[PDB]
């Protein structure tokens, strides 16, 4: 109900985390839980490759058919572009709803 | 320079006319042309299939780029439809420049 595709099977939750290092032990034994970890993180790198498949329009409409296009005047930013001080910003939501269908 | 593409063949002229039908000549040879016809027209079909060819945007801007888009707001007419009384009009000229490329 907020959009999209319903799925049974969805595609899979990838699970990540830092395994714990410890830090120095005691010299006695001691059979209480560490406490005492190396304080850490990591980075890297991640790629999403997915393969959409598309529905052509096949339409016999006369008339041209309203499409989404960005205004022709002049502005301080350019929408959907960084600003001057590097922050990227979307100014609209977009719906996926132009082309036109008969019922 | 009105448009369009310079060609040294163009496509060649079709040229039609309706053969002449001569009225009842006299019963008496006379060399004079003739100056009396049946009146009469001709009417018919004509197809033409043109094959365009076509070439595809490759661009990587990030940003949407401007497309020719139908108004949303309602109207008393349609544009590029019959009016009321059959009269089929074009309400703007739509030149093919949307689409950026780089220099
Ligand atoms: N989002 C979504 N996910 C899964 N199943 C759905 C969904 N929406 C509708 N349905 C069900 C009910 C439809 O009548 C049928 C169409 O399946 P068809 O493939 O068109 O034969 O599938
Ligand atoms: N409209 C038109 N018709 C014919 N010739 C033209 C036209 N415009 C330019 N030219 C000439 C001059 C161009 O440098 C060349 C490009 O041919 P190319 O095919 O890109 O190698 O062809």
């Amino acid at each position: 109900l907020m959009g999209g595709f319903g799925l049974k099977h969805p595609p899979p939750q990838i699970m990540i985390k830092n395994t714990p290092v410890p830090a120095n032990p005691p010299t006695n034994f001691s059979a209480a839980k560490f406490a005492s970890f190396i304080t850490q993180y990591s980075t890297g790198q991640v790629s999403v490759e997915i393969e959409w498949e598309l529905q052509k329009e096949n339409s016999k409409r006369w008339n041209p058919e309203i499409q989404y296009t960005s205004n022709y005047n002049k502005s301080v930013n350019v929408d959907f572009t960084v600003d001057t001080n590097g922050v990227y910003s979307e100014p609209r939501p977009i719906g996926t709803r132009y082309l036109t269908r008969n019922l």
